[PDB]
Order: C-alpha cells, then structure tokens, then sequence
C-alpha cells in the first residue's frame, strides 16, 4: 500500500461491493418468502382437492346404497363412482409428484445458502479488521517489519477466506433470483395442465351419471 | 253385531290392515333416514366445493403477487383468477338453490307425517278399546239398552276418529315412498348437470393459464 493509498481504496471498493451484495440478500429473502407462501397455498390446494375427492365419493356411495335391484343403472352408478375416484386420486398424486415435489426441492436449496451468507458476514468482519490493522501498522512512526509482515499474512488470509465465500454467493444469488420465473412458470404449467385434463375427463363421467339418471327417471315414468 | 260375529271379524280385518300399515311405517323410517344421510353428504360436498373455491383463489392470488411489471400476462392471470372464482361461486350457489333446497323441502314434509302417525296409534288404542267394550256389553247376561247404546256411540266415534287418520296415511305413506325415485333422480340430475357444465367451463380457464405461462416462459427464454 503506502503512499498510493492502496488499502484505503480497497476498503472503498469492498464497501461498494458489499452494498450491492446486501441488495442481493434482500431479494434472496423475498424469494424465499414468496416460495414458502406458494408452498403453503399449494399444500392448501392439495388438501382441498383431497377433501373434494372424499366428499364426492361419499355422495356417490349414498346413491348406490339407496338403489333398488330393479332400478336401471345400478352398476353404471358404481362404475361412475369408481372411475371418478381414480381420476381424483391420480390428479392429486400427480400434483404431489410434480409441482409440490419440485417446489420442495427448490426451497431445499435455501438453507445452505443462508448458512454461507452467515459465514460470509463473519469473514467480512475479520477481513475488515485485518485491513484496518495493516493500515495502522504501515503508517506508524515506528516501522516494525516483523510486525507488519505478520499483519500482511493475516490480511492476505482473511481476504482470501472472505473472497472464497463472496465470489460464489455473488454468482449464486443473482442466478437463483433469475431462476424465479422459470420456477413459477413450470409450477403453474404443471398445475394448469393437470387440472385442465382432469376437468375434461371428469365431465365425461358427470354426463354418464346424468344419462343414467335420465333413464332411471324414464323407467319410472 | 250379535250372532253374526260382526265386531270380531272387524277386529281381525283391522289387525291385518294394521300389520300392513306397520310395514309402511318401516319404509317411511328408512326413507327419512336415507334422505337425512343424503342431506349430510350433499352438505359435505358443498362445503368441499367452497373449500376448493377458496384454496384455488389464494393460489392464483399468490401468482399474481409475485409477478413483475415487465412479465407477460399479468392482467391475464388476474382475469383467470376472477373468472374462475365466479365459476366456483355460481356452481356452489346453483347447487344450494336446486339440489339442496329441493332436498330440504322434501325432508320438510316428514315431521308432520310423523306427528299424524303418532296420533293414529293413540286413536287406534282408543278404537280397539271401544270395540272390545261393545263386544263385552253385547254378549252379557244382563242386556242394558241404554248402556249398549252409549257404548255404540263411543265405538262409532272412536272408529270415525281413527279412520280419519288411517285412510289419509294409508294413501300418503306408499305415495311418498313411490316418490323416492323421482326425488333421487332429480337431485342427481341437478348435481351431475351443473358439475358437467362447470368442469367444461373451468377447463377453458386452466388452458388460458397454461397458455399464459407458456408465453411467459418463452419471453424469458
């Protein structure tokens, strides 16, 4: 350093880079909170799907139970009930195995990053301390070479250790932030495609039940 | 009566008719229990529909909230959410106003019938008692005309009062039992037709969401 003020300029640059990094961390926290909220709501949706499945089944069971042997369509009602339950079961399971699983694995990458952010902060405090200490030693009236040399080693090491954590996270945080859209797109492509298909397939069975009831009605006219 | 054994033969016929009536009452009880069970399950189904509606809405709300201004399709996502909620709202309400209301009114006819069945039983005990009493008076060693005449009036009245309740319920119970099928047919025609239509209409919106997500995905490719 010396009269080129190298370490002082280093500190200024480090501070500007750290301000940018704290902006990344704010986005990272927002991204985690958004993901966890989506997880809660997707889980809520799955539980509502299952509730629908079960309530629908009981309803068709109760119809099959009031049926008389002579009534048209008893076996068709049973089959409608069975096929509908399979549709619900598969729809729920495919949502679990796609959108939910993918979201859980996406969220699974956050705790390790949070731990390395924590380590980076601590290592920055050590690096900051070593830089200031070296600056002080280099500007003193007494010039103690053995003392300065050791402070140089300590500064070089603290810097290396900090920058290891820093350069990785400087890459990883904005990249993870960028992947946000692809993650939401794929989650909702999965939800919407499975649901579209489910609604189309179950309509066929609703129509079959209507048809059976029409014929039962006609039989008893 | 006298030596033609009129009152004794009357009692035999009354007993055979009463055995048939008790068979009607068993069916009536079964019919009420079937209806109440169907009411419970239909209510359960409606509550599951509402749960689905609400859980679906939160899910789309959370998507709209993560959206960035530059992202394709923000207004389309909002509109999908709004239109889906209207579909759910109307589907639930039409089920309330048709199948549920109709079932509630159908079940509403049972308590008055149960009360008249109760009255009939009591009036049958009085009628039974008056018939036996008249039989006893008519066969006695002492023939007391003023006594017999009064017992005749009491028998005639108790019979009239019983038969008022009896002939109505003898008509109403099998008729109500016969209406069972039409009631189940109309309940499930309503449920299945509304659901078929709902599933068809909401599939369109699921496809719209998939389309928007596809274009959002493409935009960020």
């Amino acid at each position: 350093r010396a009269q080129e003020k190298v370490l002082q300029k280093l500190g200024k640059a480090d501070e500007t880079k750290d301000e940018q990094f704290e902006e990344y961390v704010q986005n990272f926290k927002r991204q985690e909170a958004e993901g966890t909220r989506l997880q809660r709501e997707l889980r809520g949706y799955l539980a509502a799907i299952k509730g629908m499945q079960e309530a629908s089944m009981k309803l068709t069971e109760s119809l099959h139970e009031v049926y008389e042997p002579d009534w048209y369509g008893r076996e068709d009602v049973k089959m409608v009930g069975e096929k509908c339950d399979v549709l619900w079961e598969d729809f729920h399971q495919k949502l679990v195995d796609e959108s939910l699983l993918t979201l859980d694995t996406y969220l699974g990458q956050f705790p390790d990053i949070k731990n390395r952010i924590a380590k980076r902060s601590r290592k920055l405090v050590d690096y900051d301390s070593a830089r200031h200490h070296l600056e002080a030693l280099q500007s003193s009236k007494r010039k103690d070479e053995s003392r300065i040399s050791k402070a140089e080693e300590e500064f070089q090491k603290a810097q290396k250790v900090f920058e290891e954590f820093n350069v990785d996270l400087q890459e990883e945080l904005p990249s993870l932030w960028s992947r946000r859209v692809g993650f939401y797109v794929n989650t909702f492509k999965n939800v919407s495609s499975l649901e579209a298909k489910f609604h189309k397939e179950i309509a066929v069975l609703c129509h079959k039940l209507y048809e059976v009831m029409t014929k039962l009605g006609d039989q008893h006219a």
